[PDB]
Formats: structure tokens, sequence, C-alpha cells
């Protein structure tokens, strides 16, 4: 029968979260899961549908445009960008976590230090596994990063065929490129259609996440949730804003534009499954060239270490203090750095944080055996994980946009007409 | 060689069925399975091959033509039709099982967490490429319709790059679809040999078993088809102004293929080519209605389940009135919607229905002994179950077609 | 401080790697070879694996769209006759070269059980889901679907309706564009090829080269003398008979041969074999896009050598007497049971194991025949290298011979 407002996706967030909270406090969280949540599963399923086609096609079309040496430059830039913001996330994660003093109370356990054969991640085979041995297979499996490799090789090769002298060579290559282009275009059209549904699906998703885990943010857990979020906020408001401003980009204009991707990132808790919304934003909103965002955006849905360095800095310090194990500021740095290195090869998927935490705890030598104190801390964190996941993913997508727009500004943004107010 | 002539497919059927019957009664069915059967396995393998490309390509081209408001309309029509014809199937199955009094004798036993969100939600594919790679027809149908609908909006868009890119893309799908129909055309030159091999086996293996009280079950289920086709499909066709006798003559290839092949979804290339090359239906209709009804069509299930639930009921002595027999069959029919046509489905579903009502299927108990009898004629039954579906799948595709763009009346006059 | 491209490097990367491998191996450093060197060659292998499915699908839709279904059937029957001809030669040489070297040198004793000793595979050529078969990496069904598509596209481009024709050309144009792209990229990888070839033989030599001392030297010795004879006698003589200069052939086949050798996969060398077939032998896409991937599957040459030698090494080590006749019957059986499989590393030991079972020999642990099998298995990589290399070479020789019989045709590629 409706609805007129176009500021709705943000309305659906707030109304949903408030509805979720109330439904949960009154014991009705069970009912949300049944009647409301599946609408958000639909929202989520549809976005999932577009991720392989949009990413594959947009990057064939984008590496075919621009050029391989310029493409190379955009890599070094988006990577230098991610080290910079990663150090800030690490630093803020340590600071924000100490301030709230998250290990408030109360149980005792048995200390340890780095133990059980102390190996950092393999990370050779992680690299060799970028090059897909069957492009068709990597498309059928969800694998983003090999598709990125094959899409870039296909694109660069396509362009080389179009400067070849023979006419058959040039007309065939172009028909091919034309097909990816038409495909990419259809995809972007569709996500716009999906986004018409988005505020209902955004509503259903925090309604559930709030009714389930919203009731749990009481007590000593409030402080970790409280800490992880002032940490996000600091990362955005200081390191992203200051970074945008230094490159001559208005920080407030950016957020009004990034908003759809941010809210979607948040509720969806998947970088890879927000990629369709993010990319359309990079194009229809930020005015970024496909030759840029088709590479940097899906690459950063994997490589961005910001939200893990944030999350990991807080929860390691929470476990450390609940179980009584003294952790100096330095050893926390070396732990978070290990988790961050260890996270790089894997893309953003919901649940990733608790999973990664379990790994750093084990490896550092703690016993995660049942009823143990340290198994009890992890289990507390694990119970607010969706709440934390939402902010982990959202801080990542935001910075994913923020670096895409900076690197773009550095060659062909170029479209400044996209930002003028009237 | 060389044999080529036409209209062999009806010949391969009758001749193979006779070869099979003769071969089975003298006990040589092992040799039929070894030496003859694989030739028919090949006919089935080739048709399976064309199903994903034919369905993907034909619907992207078909939904790119026409328009989404019209597309929605035919959806509603083909759904109303598949409901309507289902009622007739329920009714006839209920009656023929009673008339034949299929359950007869003699052994004794006693008797009397839903979802349907995740089923609907599972229509939307999370990886379109995986869904093409796995079988998954219903999600491909979804992605193909979105893709086509989207392609058309781009071809009406003002920008010049956009418009020619979209049309390039559409042409690739058109070219592919065009190639597929050529190939399925080719396989149909081979079809009567494979139709021959397939009933040759089905007659040689399970044919000798159709003696006795099981014949009454077969008699009842086949009286249901004939009654469904000849009464409710014919009457429905005449009601919308379509000649019932020309229809059968044309569906003939898809029907015989449906019958022998026992896969609704795997007769789909032949059905679609029949739907187009014979019935003269536009791609914009059958590229939706035919593969959708190869999943959603409930007719042959209400027939099969009506006869055998009543057969089990009477064999084990558990009384079910005409009314409570209906309520069981309605349940089995609802549970069938999310699933496409597959050669084991009848017995699998039968087993499930015995379960839910609480009957004990442990060996060697009567309800287990009753089901085990049905399971032994299942192929004879599966052949008629699918043949009636593809027949009705065509009939609604053409009826729904007649109401907008059938439109081609030159194909029959 | 490295240029490096002097561009005759792929044969250099091999010898320097092989020698580096031996030398590094004798000094016990193979552990470091496995870590620091090896992955550079795994990279080389991974890039080529990537290109196989598109290079093959695209090349054959375009190649079967060109030429014509009656001619294609002839090059089919011709390439099959070729592969039978060259196989009998491999069996013959495998029997002779193994006896000549007399591979059963030493020492242990055994009996075993005896003495004494399809359809669904063919049906499995026809893929029930082409999209699945592309993803699962199944060459023969992709080959089948590629030919039917190519043939149908050609018929559609002859159809009277203009739309049908313009669509079909679009479709065909997409595949040609793709194929052309692939060949471009494999051209690029070959720039990297000698570094990766160095790394691979470096590893294979550092690990298994050290084992080739003693009575295993003879089996490695006999198999390579078998390879040398197959190429230098039956490929050459067959090439001359059909009028092709044998020494020019080898210089051209060189990139594919070495890639084959080092990667030990007939099918994952396919991109390099197909590029050679095109940019070097001057063979038409309509010929080689069929014969080469088909021969990466059906070619029995390299198997008859491995099985002719190793069945006899097991035979003589285990003391079980085999007449020249009974050795023949085992190898023929092993070859028949072998066809459906594409080139994969480790394939040799795998097949040997089976013939041992079926003949009734007992492979129980600590057994004599079990002990013999293990020795062969320990030099298997060394044997694999020469096994697949001979196939890829002969794959080319039959591809250009059947090519010579219709449209090779490009004689301009070899002159002055």
């Amino acid at each position: 029968l409706d609805y007129p407002v176009l500021w709705k996706i943000l309305w659906g967030l707030v109304l949903g979260a408030v509805f979720g909270l109330i439904a949960g406090h009154f014991g009705y969280a069970g009912a949300v899961k049944t009647y409301i949540k599946p609408f958000g599963d639909l929202f989520v399923r549809l976005l999932k549908m577009l991720v392989m086609p949009i990413v594959l096609a947009s990057l064939v079309v984008g590496a075919a445009s621009i050029s391989p040496a310029r493409l190379g430059r955009v890599g070094v830039k988006i990577v230098v960008y991610y080290l910079a913001t990663s150090a800030m996330a690490v630093f803020f994660g340590l600071i924000v976590g100490r301030l709230f003093n998250v290990g408030a109370n109360v149980n005792l356990g048995s200390g340890t230090g780095k133990a059980i054969e102390a190996q950092p991640p393999s990370l050779v085979q992680t690299l060799l596994n970028i090059v897909p041995t069957n492009p068709f297979a990597s498309l059928a499996k969800g694998e983003v990063l090999p598709v990125i490799f094959f899409a870039i090789i296909l694109g660069i090769a396509i362009t080389y065929l179009m400067n070849r002298n023979e006419e058959r060579v040039r007309k065939s290559a172009e028909t091919l490129l034309r097909v990816f282009d038409g495909l990419a275009e259809a995809m972007y059209l569709i996500v716009g259609g999906v986004m018409q549904y988005a505020p209902i699906g955004v509503f259903a998703l925090i309604a559930y996440v709030m009714a389930e885990q919203g009731v749990r943010v009481v007590g000593p857990l409030a402080k970790v949730v409280g800490a992880v979020y002032t940490g996000l906020f600091l990362q955005i408001v200081i390191t992203y804003f200051i970074l945008l401003k230094v490159f001559g980009i208005d920080p407030i204009k950016f957020i009004r534009k990034a908003k759809d991707a941010m809210i979607t990132a948040f509720v969806t808790r998947s970088s890879s499954g927000t990629l369709p919304v993010t990319m359309r934003v990079a194009e229809e909103e930020m005015g970024v060239d496909k030759g840029i965002f088709s590479f940097t955006l899906p690459l950063g849905a994997t490589i961005n270490m910001d939200g893990t360095a944030l999350y990991q800095g807080v929860t390691v310090l929470f476990v450390a203090n609940a179980i009584g194990h003294p952790l100096t500021l330095g050893q926390q740095l070396v732990v978070v750095l290990t988790a961050v290195l260890a996270s790089i090869g894997t893309a953003g998927v919901p649940g990733a944080g608790a999973i990664m935490l379990a790994m750093v705890l084990q490896s550092v030598g703690l016993d995660l055996t049942p009823g143990s104190p340290v198994a009890l801390a992890y289990a507390m964190i694990l119970g607010i994980d969706a709440i934390l996941d939402m902010g982990r993913t959202m801080v990542n997508v935001t910075g994913d946009l923020a670096g895409t727009v900076i690197v773009a500004k550095t060659e062909k943004e170029l479209d400044e007409s996209k930002w003028i107010s009237h």
C-alpha cells in the first residue's frame, strides 16, 4: 500500500532494533524468529545471488578499461591504505578496550604463554591458492579471490586482443567484452530493485538479532559491547574522516552516500554479501570509476584487517582479565597482530570473529576444555557475537568505501559532479 | 541401416513393449538389461544434458520478450490451472481405486515439524553458478526470469553503450537456445530406438509381476490417466477452444518420451520443442509454464497416491472411509509441490505417507509387506504417472497461451 | 640483477634444475628444495591448470564450428588409427627394452595366488549436466558438448532467418574471443615457464633422483631407452612416411614436451600443447582442438612402456616366471583397463597396483610382491616425467599427421 519516504532503510534499522529489543524483553524472541526473520533471510538471499555475477562481470569490464600498469598502481595504493588503517584499528582496539576495563569479573584460571609449537600461519599455500585451477569451479563454489584473479587476467587479455591488427581478433574480443558489460549492467540494475525491498529486510534482521542477543548486553558484557563500538566510532570518525579530509574529500558527504552500504553491511554481517550494495554505491553514489571499485571493493571484502583488529583487541583483553591471566600492553599487541596476520587470506563471513578468537586462544596455549574458566569467557563473548559481528562488518565496508574513494580521487575519481548540493 | 523414416517413436514404443513382455516371460530380462537396456540409457542421458541450457537460455530470451506484468499474469494462470486439474486428479484417483476395489487381501495390522518457508526461500539461489552446476531447476527459473526482465529494461534505456551491450548478451542466450532446440531435434531422430530400449527393459523386469491383485492396482492407476486426459484435459481444452484430438497427436512425442523416460524435468527439452515446433506456442509462454509445471504439477501424484493408500488400507485391513482417504491423499499432494519429477518419487512418497499416519514398516510386518508389493510394480506406475503430467503440462501451457499469445493457429488447420 | 629473458631458457631451466636437483639432493638438502624452490613450479602448474577448461571448450566450439561434421569424423577415425598404431609400437618396445636391460636384477623370493586371472564408461562420455562437467574438470564430456555446440552453431549460421544467423554469429564470436584470450595468456605464462620448470625438476630430482642408484637404475634406464626409441623410431618414421621433417617437429614440440615432462600431466600441459599446435606446427583449430585433448585422454603410448617394464620388474623380483607371451597378456590387459583416465601425476603406480591385484598376486604388507611394488613406487615421479612427456610428443605427431591429411595445411610455418 506504500511507502512514500525514501530515507527508509535507516528508519527500518531503528524501528527494527527497537521492536526487537521490546519483543525480547517480553519473552517473544521466539516469535520473531518465526514470523519476522525469514523476510530478512530473503533480503539476504537475494544479495547473495548477485555477488558472483556482479563481481566477475564488473571486473572483466573494469580491467578491460583502464590498463594493467595503472591497475598495478591501484593495488599498491589500496594495500598501503589497508596497512595504514589497520595500524589505527589495532591501536584503537587496544586503547578502547583498556578504557572500558572489560575484564570486570569473576573466576580464576591457570596462566600460560605462547606454547604448543608456536607457529605463525603457513601463508604460502594461502597465496598459491589465489590462482584458481578451475575458473568454472571457483565460480560454482563461492570463491571470490580466485574469480578476482581470473577476471583481471581475462580483462587485460581482452584489451590486448582489441588492439591486435586482425579484424576477427578485434570483433570477437569485443563481443565477449560486450557480453560481460551487459551482464554487469543487468546485475547493477537488479540490486537497485533489491534495494527497494531493503528496509523491510533490514528491519527483520536487527529485529531478530536484537530479540535474541539484545537481552544479553546487560552486565560486564555491556562494557565489551560498549568498548567495541566506541572503537568503531573512533576508527570511522577519526582515522577515516581525517584520512578523507587529507585527500580533499568531504567526510560528511561521504557518510550520507555510504549509508546504504553501511546499514546493509551492518545487518548482513557479510562483507562479501554486501558487495552488490557497496559496488552500486561506489558507482551510483560516490561516482567512482568501475576500473577502480570493481577491483578495490571486492579485494577489500577479503583483505581489510580493520574490524578484526578492533574486535580482537577487545575480546583477547576481556578473556585475559576475566580468567585473571595478566597481559601487558605489549603482549596484547603481539597477539592481535598474530590474529590479524592470520585473518588476511579469509574474506568476511558472519561468525568469523568468534571463530578467529577461539583460534588465538588455543594457539596461545589456553585450555578451551569444558567448564574451565577460559572456556567460560569465550562462551560469554560467543553469546553476544551477532551484536559484535554487526559492528565488525560495518566498520570494514565503510573503510572499504573510504579507501576506494581516496584511490579513485588519486586518478579518475573523477566525477565530482556527483558531489554538489543544490 | 539405413532405417530413417518418420513416426517411429510410437512404433518403437509398441514394438519394444512387445519385445520386452515376450523376453521377460521366457526369463531373459537379464540380457535385456545387459545388451539392450544401455541403448535406452543413452536416450535418457542426452536429454538430461540439454535441460539446463534449454531452460536457462529459453527463459532469459522468453522473459526478455513480453513484459513482467504479462509474465505475472501467465504465472497466476498456470498456477490456477495446476490447482484446478489437481482437483480432478484427486477425484479420479479416489474413485478408480474404489471401483477396482484395489486393496483386496490378505494380512493384518493397525493404525490411526512443518516448514514451507525455507522451501519458498530456497527458490532464491545464493549462487546462480552453483545452482546451474547442481541440478536445481526452480532457482534457475528464478534467476533466468530476473535476468530476462532486467535485460529488456536495459534495451529500452536511453544510453547507447548500455543498449547494445544488453542486446549483445540477449543474442548470446538466443543463439544458445536456438542451438539447443536444434540438438533436441537431432536426438529425436534417435528417440524411437531409446524408447524401444526403455520399455523393453521395464516390460522385461517388472512386466511379469503385473499378474494378480497388483494388476487391479495397475488397472486402477491407468484408468485414472485415461480418465484424466480424456475427460478433464479434453473438456478443459474444448472449453477454451482448442481441439483435443490434434493436441494428442502433437504431444505424442513428448508423451511417449515422458512415459518411457519417467522424468518430468528430463522430458523438458522434448516437451518444449514439441511446445514450440509443433503446438506453436511462443517462447515467452512455455519457457516459463513448462519448466515451472515440471515441478509444480500435482496431477499424477494425486492419482498414484489415491490408488495405493487405498490399496494399503485394504490389504492390511485398516479401514479408511472415502473421506479420511481424501485427507491422507491431500496431505501427500501438498508435500509434493516443492519437488520436481524424478523416477523414484511415487514409492518414496508412498513410504513417507505410511510413516506419518503411524503405520509400522519394519520387516516382515504387513504394512511393510503391502508397500513392498507396490514397490515392485513402481516402474510400470511411474511411466503412467509422468506421461499424464507432461500431457497436462502441455495442455495448460497451450490453454494459458491461447488467452494471450498462443497465438499460432496456422499450426493446426 | 637478473634480466633474465634470453628466451631459449625453458631447456636451460630444465638441465640447470635437474643438475641442481641431483647435486642438492646428494647433499641432503631436499627439505629446503621442497620449501623454497618447489612452490615456484607449483605456481607454474597452477596457472596452466586454470586455462585448461576455457582453452579447451572455446577452442573446440570454434574449431567444430569451422570445418564440418563429416570431415571431423574422418580426423576422428584417423587419430584413433594413429593411436593404435603407435601403441603396438610402445608395447613392443616395452617388452624388448625391459628384457634387454633385464630389470629383475635382485634379490627376494615369493609365490602369490596363481598364476591365474566396459559399457558404463562410454555412456559416461555424454555429460548429464554440461555446467557440472565444466566445474568438475571433466575433459571428455566437455569435448562432446563442444562438438555438438560447434556443429549446431554452424548449421544455424546457414539458416535462412537473419536473426538466427546473427545470434549464432554472436555466440560463436564469444567463444572465439574467449579462445583467443586464452591463447594470449598461455603465451604469457610461457614467459615464466623456465623459472617454474627449474623449480619442478629441482624438486623431483632432489627427492627421487637419489633413489635411482642400484637395480632401480636399470628400470629407470630401460623406461627412458624405451621413450627414446618410441620418439626416435616410431614417431619419426611415422612422420616421414606422411612427409614431415622429424627434426623440425622436435624443435617445435620442445615447449610442450618439457612442460609435459615436468608437470607430469598430459591434460594440464594441454594449453601449451594446443598453443604449439597452433602458433608453431601451424595446425588448424578444426583439427587440433579435437585431436589434442582427445589424445590427452586416450593415448596409450606412455603407459605401455611403464607397464611393460614394471610388470617384469615385479615378475622377476618376486620370482614368478613370465613367458614373453604371458607378459604380453598382462600389459594388454593393463592398457585396456587404463583408457578412461587423463594424465595425472601418480597415475603409473596406481595402475600397476591394480594389475598386481587382478592377476591374483597378494599385496599384503611385508610381502615380496608388495616389497617390489614399493621400490617402483619410490622412483615413480622420475618415471612419471618420462611417461607423460612421450605422450604429449606423440599427441603432437598424430595431430600434425592427421592434419597433413586434410588441412594441416600451413607449410609456410616450416621452410628455410
